């Protein structure tokens, strides 16, 4: 099959059902919107864990489902096998993106 690899992304809960959509590198977008992100107890926030076993990389969007998306500015953005934080522009940035859940 695959080298079968995970990709864990936590997104801050800024909405409450805000929606992730994500694609392996050579393979299809999920269902639009996105994936809804699960929840994360981390203390508010969302969980996401997509496979990409057959990609070296995955891509990643964040939306809140309504009609307010967040890709790489307007594109989307892409991340390595394992586990990111995607955290919004609290003041001028531009949807941050961490390697490594946070710790609280």
């Amino acid at each position: 099959g695959g080298t079968g690899n995970k990709v864990t992304i936590y997104y801050k809960k800024g909405f409450n059902s805000p929606y992730i959509h994500y694609r392996p590198a050579g393979g299809s977008w999920t269902a639009a919107p996105g994936v809804k992100m699960q929840d994360a107890e981390i203390s508010g926030y969302a969980k996401i864990t997509v496979d990409i076993g057959s990609a070296s990389q995955l891509e990643a969007a964040f939306n809140d489902g309504n009609n307010n998306w967040d890709s790489n500015n307007t594109k989307n953005y892409s991340f390595s096998t394992g586990t990111s934080t995607y955290t919004p522009g609290n003041s001028g940035n531009a949807g941050t993106i961490t390697s490594g859940a946070p710790a609280g």
